[PDB]
């Protein structure tokens, strides 16, 4: 319930730019690739949403 809730709204951005019609296996890769290396380290509105969600939950 902790990391399941916050993860869903990240995929709303992925469906808008690329498309919801892409495969589910491709969305898992697109979701993981952004979250992995921004943590460890209309484009403006989407980046502001992403940085708050990277802050939440455990990730290395």
């Amino acid at each position: 319930p902790s990391n399941v809730e916050t993860y869903e709204q990240i995929l709303q951005w992925v469906t808008e730019v690329l498309g919801n019609d892409i495969p589910h296996d491709l969305i898992i890769g697109t979701a993981d690739i952004f979250i992995r290396q921004l943590k460890e380290n209309g484009i403006n509105i989407d980046s502001l949403k992403f940085n708050e969600l990277v802050k939440l939950m455990k990730n290395i």
